[PDB]
């Protein structure tokens, strides 16, 4: 009993690990079809810049022309527009800008890292607690929206009560309106939003807010009455796909269940 | 009723307002020296080619900064490199999302791949988190195996047994499976393993068995950031009541100076 479920348990997991794995080569062999003919339309056509510069300009050295972009690939990961026009140039550790990746860091969600030895301690410390630290803001916010949805959803689900009213559906027609009333906030409004700031087109839009708030992976910045707000939605769209990520979880478990069970039945009837 | 929560907003407000004056001192005067010392290899570059003129590095850097939404091209590619979306290395990428390690120095351009994206990060993180918390409690029962020895202020000394014979597993191996610098290898763990996102992939310029690691090290510090949340919580609760006593004290000292 008390490691027998737990030759269960050692199987239900490294079942799961195939399903990642699985899941993982669905998810190669997908981005490989989709993303490598538009990588080698790139490439193939950047030789010919390439091929073109040098004919442009034989004078140059050839092999040192390789390693002067190198140096400047390179020296691309610091704050850097290098030229003898736009040589002025603006800090990536400002007033504000500092304050923006103290704000990634602690979120988990993320070209532009220290390259200061107190600046790489301070942050591994700085990450280790507050981390923790935001977790409880994140968490704060995931149940004081848990009654701002709880006492809104009060209302709808009383006025439809006629007589003939089940109470096993009705908590469905509920997840329905929190999808709802949730991407039309968190993902309709902000999305449409930087299409008249950035310029950004429909899908680039929402793939920002979905890589954003699930802490995968920029329109703040327009070259302050416009940072801070927005900050607060980060927190609260944090919150809501924290809770849209785990209604996923309910699901795939529902999904799992729904699964273990028609391979147990389709496998002892036959 | 009470909030509670208003509170620890202003915790991490004042928090972000200290990460932010402190990442500014240590960052702005390395940001300077970097940037004004690229203008003298700029500077130097007109005068060691005259060849390539003023108008021409502008246009060099900008098919460099439009073939940055690529990557790295074709002699500095073909000594040195291979194509990326290749048989692996896009299994990488799928592992970065589902992970929301989100390395994303390669993102995908497509719409499509953008839009397959989403759907697979929205049902692969998830599906994830199953694993990882199966692998977390998996090893909570490897640990805890582990515990049953070692206890036949002790509990304390357990508890450097877990930091120390963690930590030295998890900063030591991972980084040097996937010399080098000493700081840097830890850097890029907590960096990595913290999901904020893998800190740099080099290249050596000028895949089943380290999955297995990556998981066990999220799985680490996923328990790490995690039992910090229990003495935040603790040490929240001390200053509460310290808090309370000094402005308690001092409220019944002001009555005294009434008389
Ligand atoms: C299993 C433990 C192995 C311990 C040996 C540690 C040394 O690693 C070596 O680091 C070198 C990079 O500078 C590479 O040149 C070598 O290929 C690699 O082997
Ligand atoms: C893209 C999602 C792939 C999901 C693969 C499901 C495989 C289920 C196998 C069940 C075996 C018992
Ligand atoms: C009421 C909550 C305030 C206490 C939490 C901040 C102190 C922990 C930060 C790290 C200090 C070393
Ligand atoms: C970085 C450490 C910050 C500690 C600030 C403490 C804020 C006062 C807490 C008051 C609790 C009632
Ligand atoms: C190598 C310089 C180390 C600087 C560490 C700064 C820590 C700040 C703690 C408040
Ligand atoms: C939605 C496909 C994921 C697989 C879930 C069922 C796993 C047993
Ligand atoms: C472009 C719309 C994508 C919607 C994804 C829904 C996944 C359940
Ligand atoms: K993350
Ligand atoms: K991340």
């Amino acid at each position: 009993s008390d490691s027998a479920i737990n030759v269960m348990k050692w199987k239900t997991v490294s079942t799961i690990f195939l399903v990642v794995v699985l899941y993982l080569i669905i998810g190669a062999t997908v981005f490989k079809a989709l993303e490598q003919p538009q990588e080698i339309s790139q490439r193939t056509t950047i030789v010919i810049q390439r091929e073109k510069f040098l004919r442009a300009h034989p004078c140059v050295s050839d092999q040192e022309l390789d390693e002067l972009i190198q140096q400047i690939v390179a020296a691309i990961n610091a704050g850097i527009i290098p030229l003898g026009a736009s040589s002025n140039q603006v800090s990536h550790w400002d007033l504000g800008s500092s304050f923006f990746f103290a704000g990634t860091v602690i979120t988990t969600i993320g070209n532009i890292s220290p390259r200061t030895e107190g600046g790489k301690i301070f942050c591994i410390i700085y990450a280790l607690l507050g981390i923790p630290l935001f977790g409880f803001l994140l968490a704060g916010v995931g149940d004081q929206l848990g009654t701002i949805f709880g006492k809104g959803i009060a209302k709808v689900e009383d006025t439809f009560i006629k007589w003939n009213v089940s109470q096993t559906k009705i908590r469905i027609i509920s997840t329905i309106i929190f999808i709802l009333f949730g991407c039309v906030l968190f993902v309709a409004l902000p999305a449409v939003i930087f299409k008249h700031i950035e310029g950004w087109s429909a899908l680039d839009a929402i793939y920002f807010v979905v890589i954003t708030l699930t802490t995968i992976g920029v329109a703040g910045g327009s070259d302050d009455f416009y940072k801070p707000v927005v900050w607060f939605w980060i927190l609260v769209g944090l919150a809501y796909f924290a809770a849209v990520l785990s209604m996923i979880g309910d699901w795939l478990r529902v999904i799992a269940k729904k699964t273990k069970e028609a391979v147990g039945e389709f496998r002892a009837h036959a």
